[PDB]
């Protein structure tokens, strides 16, 4: 179903590079 916390936590992997 749909979600948006799994896209959260994704944004701030990237946030560090």
């Amino acid at each position: 179903f749909f979600s948006l916390i799994p896209k959260l936590v994704g944004g701030l992997i990237k946030a560090f590079k």
